DNA sequence: CAAGTAAGCAGTCCGCTC
DNA sequence: GAGCGGACTGCTTAC
DNA sequence: TCAAGTAAGCAGTCCGCTC
DNA sequence: GAGCGGACTGCTTAC
């Protein structure tokens, strides 16, 4: 046929691999393959071949018969203490072999599987290793069918229930309809069964017909699939469970971190990407809870499916209601990826490397591939991965920040810091030429250190690298940057758009019309930007909304692009990278911390030049690759009486960054690569935060409290000029998982009118809020924690020894839930709400605390909703921080007694 | 005399110190001892204080100990190395006892206690200490009384008082057997509550503090029972009585496994001789249970009783007191065999630590060394941090397997600490490195001199001999001591037998003992005086002759330990001596040794016997070789000797006479080539080993690495009357091995190595006919019970379940909702028994806590449903496959009819 | 489960000042 | 006795 | 298993492979 | 289904 072939799983299964993929006639084919590897041995100079390791030192190739056979043949050079060369993961060598170009895959010809189940339980939560009750429900949605496949028990010893009426399910709630959304209504095929052994076999015979490459959902990794897998073993037995593979082979893997241990099924030609774990990973937010509801409501605010009773019992009560909510859960999944869109990231660099796509979740394991099929066509041959041991090394630069309000901020930001200074540095396992004696830091940021070398590109770390070899590390880092770069281009121009449609909402033109249609990742033209201004409020919202899904598809392929580089800086400094080396990990954080304390030095020498100053501080603050410029001084020159507005005084300090400072930045940066004697320049500082109070306010434009912790007011972020100024807070409580969610808004309102209105606007709201709080939703104000370890400080059920305040909570829930079978029980390493009690409360303790996401349980309710002390609660999450903000802003959020 | 701390603790900036002044008369003082540091100078103002690495600091006094430790972090953060002892109440215990420490445990309060707490509901956690404390007996070492305290009344019993008579009868006369040797020395105490018990013991500890505390499971269940209980009844300030410095504090010990809680008295020091077991007995038992222990040490049976211990003080009250009373005489009675107090006491006074110290060696032995150091004006380096992470150790030759029917056998004298000593091995005698040649060419002589100026290792490392190491210095210091303490101890010895053939017809007389010296031989002036002396005054001379021996030993034993303790700690990351170069220097020296000196005697031994690249030597481990004897014995004819002492006598002289001077001669070659500051591989005859002369036994055989079984008759010039067997590594000498299949697997040895192959095959036919007829305890194999709670799938084994812990969740599951019945503990170790298909158990084993009959509530049914033909396969047969396949004979003559059925 | 270090605040324990 | 600060754990950010 | 080290054996589990 | 051996965990030696 005229199409590429690409795989879609694949394993080793001893000396065979098993490959499912799309073959040249796009057909999903199997092939059982018996992979003959090869590995390399360190042979003499005269044996020489097309084969040497990275350091050009000469290996003769060893194929062997089998796979079994190679992994021996490496345990026994273990013995002797030679090393083994070469791609031990075979199946890597195998993809690599298979698929010697760049893939181009088509997603269309992959079956991505979308599924959830529900289990009716009288006796608490439904452990999925002995998986002891009937799943009574599956909704399993196929993504080459586009269609929702519903599995609905009828019978179980927990009730005989009726049809559920697909008519009365997408009607509104009112006239008795469960608002299914309307638009899969027509892609539902509903399938009742009379025995739960019928509707088991079914789904089996289902999931062989339609076996999913890429199995996704919602907790499917540790709930969904291991139930399933031990319903189907413990009922027909082991064999036909192994059926959920293609390849008829499971494990039942621990998963180990350092609170205890957990089980989970690996399907062997199966890609589990768990949208919880996609989310976790890909998303770069912290949650107080990760109920499918929850993140439901943050990424589509979408509320949840309500229903009367337990969740127990809901199936006896509405289970037209229960399978409803099944398929709706399903389609969340799909909603949330739609916007997200983590399934194609994973995809995109699971075919970049030649990978699992489950190995996504490791950028060791992405990064291992690569480097390998980088190293393979150059006919170069991989080191053995050795065994090193755990140790700490130096990080980032940090300055120590005055506390104070700083009225006009101008920040600048090294572009992709770490993976810069890799290319900059010629900083690869091979390019490593020597060692210098290390001035201290100081000597180097000060440029009174004798220069490293004349003949090598250096480090402060005392490390020395080739300029005449291009390092495997930067040549691969930046083909990963430089998409990294195209897509934060496209999120940035969506970004912008953004702002010009926005803009165009203020005068709405009353017509009637259509979007405009437009590709949002480049700069509307003037004609675009003319007849945006004449359309109606209703295709203004909707091309907003296609601009900011537009920004939202950038920031995930963008964002994610610059883990996977930072994470091979990363890997440098982990024990199981195969090219973990300190001397290059700190080669790169030590350059780090020279190049901002250098630009630091240079931007003063600037400043103080332009402003007719000496040794003044202008740089008030930087962490790792940032600096953040007090403009007042700059201002002042000019005068602040002559801006006509704020806009007027952001363009002036605009023109002031682009054509003034980055110039002076750009020189101060060469100069330091000369004194490194680097291979290439690539130290570039863009411009990002112009900051500042709105134009005759009394707003103080921005504070520090100490280092992590300030708040701007941002007009202009990297060219986007804002319709509305936007508070940039980083640390501060409003921006922590932890922080209450009403305390969060509270806050922020706080510093919103601190930043933009000033002392006595704060010290309004303040009152505001005082009086509102008693009055609030206990949930809206509890504070959130991870429990780790409730069993080290669980002593009989009392606090033991140093016992956390979030645990103590869990133990008073604990005991008062104690022999109440249905109270919903509190999940080690998961997160709970935490509220503080008044002294004489019914439970014996000074906190309680329960599941993170949920009310808790009507049981105890009334009791914690009486007995909540608001005064501790208000003064510990609302007046404790604020008293933090405004000391450091050097005002008051009250005035204090007068008679 | 000379005043000798008991106790230590720093509290904040007040050391609080119990000890005996110079009336001998116990006291306490807190102190706000004014510690000092040292800081890193230019020459200028060098004083008489240097670091290890000669370079000049600064004494810096402070006020407190808190502004120390916290000068100690400004200075790291600073990155400034702060120098000296970071353990301030060592520094105190230096300045305040500038002098060996003479010390007298009869002033020192020796306390051992034991309680009894009936519970229907199970196990009585400690942590909770939710049910009566109905018995304590505690036993002072000063006052030589057992302080019995009994409840008489509680929500379990109201019963009547316990008689010292009745105590005292044969358990055939209605008796408890209380031995008659303490029945004089109880002091009995009913009471009619337990406030009123806890109140008077409370005030009874006040008085009679417990300077050691000792017992059996004390600190992890006795105190924190005792504790808690009082603090749950009276509040926590009462509580912290038990300590006579008012300050207690609950500790968090955190194993690989979990943790638990044990509680601190402050100015107290527990030895848990459970704990004291464990580390000096150099055994592993299946079960570290009293009774069990009892049993093993003293031959003294079960304390026994009918129905539950939950029910016991209820049924017979009696034997429920003369239970808690045996129980603390059983260690006193361990302790007087093993005597690991005064061991203890011995070592901590020694290094000056903390007597509960003598638990670590990197502690004993880093206040050891500061002391030494001090003395000489110089000053200890910070500890350091550095990464756990593995070294190479020693090396093993893979023998081939087969019988070895002559064998003599030779050992390096403390190999590592002589290594030490040799290459002058030290962090401050680091002197460089240089290029590595593989192993094998400096085993064989044809690598390159590393150094003509320097100690050499062959991993590369390079040490000044133009100093002594602080480390070798130390070492050599407590050789040189061990010899002089062992000197002392026979000096004692031979005049203790003087004394002795003086008391033969003592002169009938009124005289006083001379004030001599025991430590060296008498003069013969006193010699003369001692004829002349009473029978009074001789005898006390003895127990004052016999008393010098006693400390001599204890001496040395101390001085042995410590030797073979120190190797350790410069492996372990948080010694301050630790470097990781340093380790591996020693080890891979010792690697080179053993090959090179195996090389050595292959030559020699070649070369005598007029042969070419025949291999002598079979095997070796760390610091052995075994040498195959038979060409040797061949030069003469096997049938020339007379007896089997004619060919030991002939081998004893050919060691002796020509193998060990070639080996002399071997390292002291060596010793120039790495260029050592000293020869100090020096190598003993160990083990002569062979056959019965004219009997059919093969002498030997090695299975593979560390297996291997010889019939000894000569060990270092120690001729035995009847041959002993060396069993290293085989299921003979492995505590998971059944008691009866060990015994039967050392008798098949034995007829192997002696006998030959029929004898096996009779002995083998013996067994087997009798295995089934033997008790279920005998045959039931041992294991260590470690995360049970992590194979635990809802009671049934999870993935990869270890087939003893399968075992655990069967009896689990079995003993379900009987409270009353015996737990498996987490980290302890149980009897494991294979069942038979289809047993009521559900599975195809069970184990049970080890030192214990199975509880009564399935016993019947484990006996019935024991799987015999399994057990005796796997424990007995597999293993004798093994030791008959590598001797290369049959336990049995051929395969059964049966077996080709 | 899945790359790294720097560093903030909440809370416990405990000894010291007040 | 109350309140504080240092040494610590636990959690959660910023980069 | 609070409290020195590494080398290396066997029992048993999981699993693929061969009979 | 049983047996073997390799890769692992668990345990217990030798020194
Ligand atoms: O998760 C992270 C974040 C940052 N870092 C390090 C390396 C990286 O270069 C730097 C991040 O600084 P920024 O957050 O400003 N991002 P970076 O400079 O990489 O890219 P850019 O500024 O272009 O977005 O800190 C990590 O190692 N891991
Ligand atoms: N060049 C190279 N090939 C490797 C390495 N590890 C495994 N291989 C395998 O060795 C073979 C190389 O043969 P070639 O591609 O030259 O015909 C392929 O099967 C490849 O997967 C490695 O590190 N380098
Ligand atoms: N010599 C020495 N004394 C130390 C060291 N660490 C702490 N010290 C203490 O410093 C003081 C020195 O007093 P000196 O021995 O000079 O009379 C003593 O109290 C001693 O305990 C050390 O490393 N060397
Ligand atoms: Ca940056
Ligand atoms: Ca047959
Ligand atoms: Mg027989």
């Amino acid at each position: 046929g005229s199409m590429k072939e690409f795989y879609l799983t694949v394993e080793q299964i001893g000396d065979s691999i098993f490959e499912r993929y799309i073959d040249s006639n796009g057909r999903e084919r199997t092939r059982e393959v018996e992979y003959k590897p090869s590995l390399f041995a360190h042979c003499p100079e005269s044996q020489a071949t097309k084969y040497f390791d990275i350091y050009g030192k000469p290996c003769t190739r060893k194929l062997f018969a089998n796979m079994r056979d190679a992994s021996q043949w490496i345990k026994r050079m273990e013995d002797i203490g030679l090393e083994a060369l070469g791609m031990d993961d075979f199946k890597l060598a195998y993809l690599s072999d298979t698929y010697n170009y760049e893939i181009k895959y088509d997603h269309t010809k992959i079956r991505v599987a979308n599924f959830d189940i529900e289990v009716t339980s009288p006796d608490g939560f439904p452990e999925p290793s002995q998986a002891k009750h009937p799943i009574d429900a599956i909704t399993h949605y196929d993504s080459i069918d586009d269609r929702f496949y519903v599995f609905d028990l009828l019978n179980s010893p927990y009730g005989n229930v009726e049809e559920w009426s697909i008519e009365i399910a997408a009607k509104l709630q009112e006239q008795g309809g469960d608002e299914v959304p309307s638009e899969i209504i027509d892609k539902i095929i509903y399938m009742p069964f009379d025995n739960e052994k019928e509707l088991l076999m079914e789904y089996l015979n289902f999931w062989q017909q339609k076996t999913p490459v890429i199995l996704t959902g919602w907790n499917v990794e540790s709930f969904a699939i291991p139930y399933v897998y031990n319903r189907i073993k413990n009922i027909f037995g082991e064999s036909t469970a192994k059926r959920l593979s293609p390849h008829r082979k499971t494990r039942v893997k621990v998963i180990e971190n350092m609170y205890g241990s957990r089980e989970i099924i690996t399907l062997f030609g199966i890609s589990v990407l768990d949208y919880i774990d996609l989310y976790k990973k890909f998303s770069f937010t912290n949650q107080p809870s990760y109920s499918l509801d929850y993140i439901s409501e943050f990424e589509l605010n979408v509320g949840k499916l309500k229903y009367d009773g337990p969740i127990s019992k809901l199936r006896e009560s509405n289970h037209q209601r229960y399978i409803s909510y099944n398929i709706i859960a399903v389609y969340r999944v799909l909603q949330i990826d739609a916007k997200r869109q983590f399934i194609n990231l994973s995809l995109d660099m699971g075919y970049y490397a030649k990978i699992q796509i489950q190995s996504v979740f490791s950028p060791i394991k992405t990064w291992d591939a690569i480097i390998f099929n980088s190293l393979k066509e150059q006919n170069k041959v991989i080191p053995q991965g050795r065994s090193h041991p755990v140790q700490p090394y130096p990080g980032a630069f940090v300055k120590e920040p005055i506390p104070n309000r700083y009225k006009y901020v101008m920040s600048f930001d090294l572009t992709s810091l770490y993976p810069s200074i890799i290319r900059q540095v010629n900083i690869s396992p091979e390019t490593i030429a020597g060692t210098f004696k290390v001035a201290p830091l100081h000597d180097y940021i000060n440029a009174v250190a004798e220069r490293p070398s004349d003949v090598y590109s250096c480090s402060p770390n005392g490390m020395m690298y080739y300029k005449d070899r291009d390092g495997v590390v930067p040549t691969e880092i930046t083909k990963v940057f430089n998409q990294r770069k195209e897509h934060k281009g496209y999120m940035l121009a969506a970004q912008r758009n953004g702002e010009i449609i926005k803009e165009a909402l203020h005068n709405p033109n009353l017509s009637v019309d259509e979007p405009l249609d437009v590709d949002y990742r480049f700069d509307f033209s003037d004609e675009i930007k003319e007849k945006i201004k004449k359309l109606s409020a209703k295709s203004l919202n909707e091309m907003l909304f296609r601009a900011q899904r537009t920004e939202v598809a950038g920031m995930t392929a963008q964002i994610n692009r610059k883990l996977l580089i930072n994470s091979l800086y990363g890997a440098l400094g982990n024990v199981w990278f195969r090219y973990y080396d300190l001397r290059n990990a700190t080669a790169i954080t030590t350059f780090g911390q020279m190049a901002l304390q250098w630009i630091e030095r240079k931007v003063n020498e600037y400043l103080n030049e332009v402003c007719g100053t000496e040794g003044e501080a202008f740089v008030l603050y930087g962490d790792t690759d940032s600096i953040y410029v007090s403009a007042d001084k700059i201002i002042d020159k000019v005068g602040e009486s002559k801006f006509r507005d704020t806009n007027h005084w952001v363009d002036f300090l605009d023109k002031f960054a682009r054509e003034r400072m980055e110039p002076a930045i750009d020189r101060g940066f060469r100069e330091m690569c000369e004194y490194m004697n680097n291979k290439q320049h690539l130290m570039f500082m863009d411009r990002e935060a112009i900051a500042g109070p709105p134009l005759g306010s009394k707003g103080i434009g921005g504070f520090w409290t100490g280092k992590k912790r300030y708040a701007l007011n941002v007009w202009d972020m990297e060219g986007t000029r804002y319709a509305e100024p936007k508070l940039k807070i980083m640390g501060l409580e409003t921006q922590k998982s932890s922080t209450p969610k009403a305390v969060q808004k509270a806050l922020k309102e706080c510093i919103r009118r601190m930043l933009q209105e000033g002392e006595e606007s704060l010290q309004e709201y303040f009152k505001e809020f005082e009086k509102e709080f008693r009055q609030l939703n206990y949930i809206s104000i509890a504070s959130v924690s991870s429990a780790n370890n409730i069993a080290k400080y669980d002593v009989g059920g009392f606090p033991g020894p140093k016992c956390p305040f979030h645990i103590r909570g869990i133990l008073t829930y604990n005991r008062a839930i104690k022999g109440n079978i249905d109270a919903p029980q509190v999940v080690e390493g998961e997160k709970v709400y935490v509220l503080p009690l008044r002294e004489g409360n019914p439970f014996g303790d000074k906190c309680i605390a329960w599941p993170s996401g949920t009310e808790i349980t009507d049981l105890i309710k009334d009791d914690v909703l009486h007995w909540m002390d608001y005064t501790v609660l208000l003064e510990k999450t609302f007046i404790k921080p604020l008293e933090g903000f405004t000391s450091a802003a050097k005002l008051d959020y009250e005035k204090k007694a007068s008679l």
